[PDB]
């Protein structure tokens, strides 16, 4: 698809068998999701944004569908105000910015 | 142009007579620039993101040049860790996300 920016670029994602809403975000290096359960071991990460830093759980090689496109990669879980799809997974679905 | 997402999508902007670097950011509602002087009146605002809220000054009807394309809109000025071009100005240059 071709997505304009007059409204927030919200899409449906599927993770752990569950549907959720998430933001397509060219300004984010990483993908970060609100609290949920994921399989396997996790590693620590500190991430920074506009108001300061938060601590999150890093899960590698997680299966995730984004607007009907399949990806497998790194997902961060923690106290984010919103679900965000960053450049690590935008590149797996072949997304570009055009003007 | 077509911009890929392997690296941060950084471009040159002209604002207030000054040349700066800024991030093309589909996940931001607003345009936010590091401390600088701008002409005309302003009012205070609180804006949020990943680590909480920051206090900014809101300037309306500011002209800006973004990678060679002229636009006008609201610009917020304050202690942001990075300069960001948000959706209020990306719409004006015709930017879209494609996959
Ligand atoms: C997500 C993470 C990997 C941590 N990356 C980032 O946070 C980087 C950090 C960079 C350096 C600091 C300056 C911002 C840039 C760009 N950001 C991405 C960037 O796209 C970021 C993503 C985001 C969206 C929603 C909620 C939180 C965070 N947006 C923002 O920071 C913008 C700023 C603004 N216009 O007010 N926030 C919002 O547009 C926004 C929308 C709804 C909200 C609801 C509740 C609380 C906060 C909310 N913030
Ligand atoms: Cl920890
Ligand atoms: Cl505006
Ligand atoms: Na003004």
């Amino acid at each position: 698809p071709q997505i304009t920016l007059w409204k927030r670029p919200l899409v449906t994602i599927k993770i752990g068998g569950q549907l959720k809403e998430a933001l397509l975000d060219t300004g984010a290096d990483d993908t970060v999701i609100e609290e949920m359960s994921l399989p396997g071991r996790w590693k620590p990460k500190m991430i920074g944004g506009i108001g300061g830093f938060i601590k999150v759980r890093q899960y590698d090689q997680i299966i995730i569908e984004i607007a009907g496109h399949k990806a497998i990669g790194t997902v961060l879980v923690g106290p984010t105000p919103a679900n965000i799809i960053g450049r690590n997974l935008l590149t797996q679905i072949g997304a570009t910015l055009n003007f």
